[PDB]
């Protein structure tokens, strides 16, 4: 109860984009809405915080792409985020992303081009939120991790 | 007693013998690395939550030149990064790099192949490692302790 969250990343552009983050420490990831096309245009997500209050973060990114909304049931948790990043329209962007839970694999979204990244959380720990930098695309993405 | 966070590994899909620690690390005290073309071996000493010292490793083989990194008072490991790629028939960690809050040690090895990185934010610290090894380190992951 009230174990501090771990913040890891980001991966992607070292210095491009507007900082994006959540204000209340996250405890449970409820949904992700991802817009994607050739690259990863935007991410939004809902999460429950340290006080049991739900928030929508985002969208972080631009208005392009087609949406997919992913809702996690109470027994589903995110155990790895992976993807690629590279040059797109003159910036380094997240070109593809994947979400691997204890139940399923969602993705790839985008195009698998450029440099890989991966953040596998072990020991049944969950990825419970995100942070990063964005413009018209996601330039860099990191994760919040909460053990059990 | 909040569990440590365990992230990774990066590198070889499945080659090598699983290597891990058995106590929850609180503070990383030293790293001993052997390196040449690739990262031959890693060992480290850490403090557990009762404050006693544990040695892990070495994990890896007999090659490379040694370096011993002793963390100073108030020095902690903020990011591990490196590369992995084919070497002598397997996928190995080809280079590694230790970014502390005071200085960077590395790169050790050859910066060739596929990059990996694990930055810890908000002054959290990388306090240990795990992975798979044989003659070299095949895959490596980290333990992270938030402040």
């Amino acid at each position: 109860e009230q174990c501090p969250v771990t913040k890891i990343g980001p991966w992607g552009s070292s210095h491009e984009g507007t900082v994006q983050d959540i204000t209340e420490s996250p405890k449970r990831l409820e949904s992700i809405t991802l817009y994607h096309g050739w690259s990863v245009d935007s991410i939004s997500f809902t999460y429950l915080d340290h006080a049991g209050e739900k928030h929508k973060a985002g969208p972080w990114g631009g208005p392009g792409g087609d949406p997919i909304m992913i809702e996690f049931g109470s027994s589903e948790f995110l155990k790895e985020v992976s993807g690629t990043f590279g040059p797109y329209e003159g910036s380094t962007v997240i070109t593809s992303i994947n979400f691997i839970t204890n139940k399923q694999t969602y993705g790839p979204f985008g195009r698998q081009e450029g440099t890989p990244f991966s953040v596998p959380a072990q020991n049944n720990s969950s990825i419970v939120g995100f942070f990063g930098r964005s413009g018209k695309y996601i330039n860099a993405v990191g994760v919040y991790v909460q053990p059990i």
